[PDB]
């Protein structure tokens, strides 16, 4: 019953991720809090991708979270329709320009 939750570091901006209750096949949420120095970093675009092979050897299958800004967090919405293991990459850019990535994973 408890959420996903998983803490990230892009270069030296932090990222915790947090699931809406623990993720099961379907619809799924994540809330995304990247902060600078514990400062929220607002304005930002910020793209989450989860990916899946269904077998090694075959192209992942590739879900692009629809993602919105919620005062500083991020709201990361998504269909997850099978069972496994998917990688997740985080992709952000500030408001003036700078790039951060970071990748973790997902067991469903």
């Amino acid at each position: 019953k408890d959420p996903w939750e998983q803490t990230l570091k892009a270069n030296d901006l932090e990222v915790k991720i947090k699931s809406v209750g623990n993720p099961i096949k379907g619809d799924n949420t994540f809330v995304l809090s990247p902060t600078l120095k514990g400062k929220a970093l607002e304005k930002a675009i910020v793209r989450v991708q989860f990916m899946m092979p269904e077998m090694p050897g075959m192209p992942a299958m590739k879900e692009m979270a629809q993602v919105s800004e919620k005062n500083g967090l991020y709201e990361a919405k998504t269909n997850l329709s099978m069972n496994g293991t998917w990688q997740v990459r985080v992709d952000i850019k500030s408001k003036e320009g700078e790039v951060y990535r970071a990748k973790t994973s997902l067991d469903l």
